[PDB]
């Protein structure tokens, strides 16, 4: 029951309490921002048009 049991995935085992994995990997802070998200949104089939 090693924590991490891997090198490459200590990233994602709960770095703030006791040693889990997290039970998701969308929730916390986007990449992106709403803008380019509504611009693709909207502006895409007008453009390609």
């Amino acid at each position: 029951a090693t924590c991490p049991p891997f090198d490459f995935s200590t990233k994602y085992y709960d770095g703030d309490g006791g040693c889990q994995r997290q039970s998701s990997f969308f929730g916390g802070t986007t990449v992106l921002d709403q803008g380019v998200g509504y611009a693709v949104i909207l502006g895409f089939g007008a453009f390609f048009a």
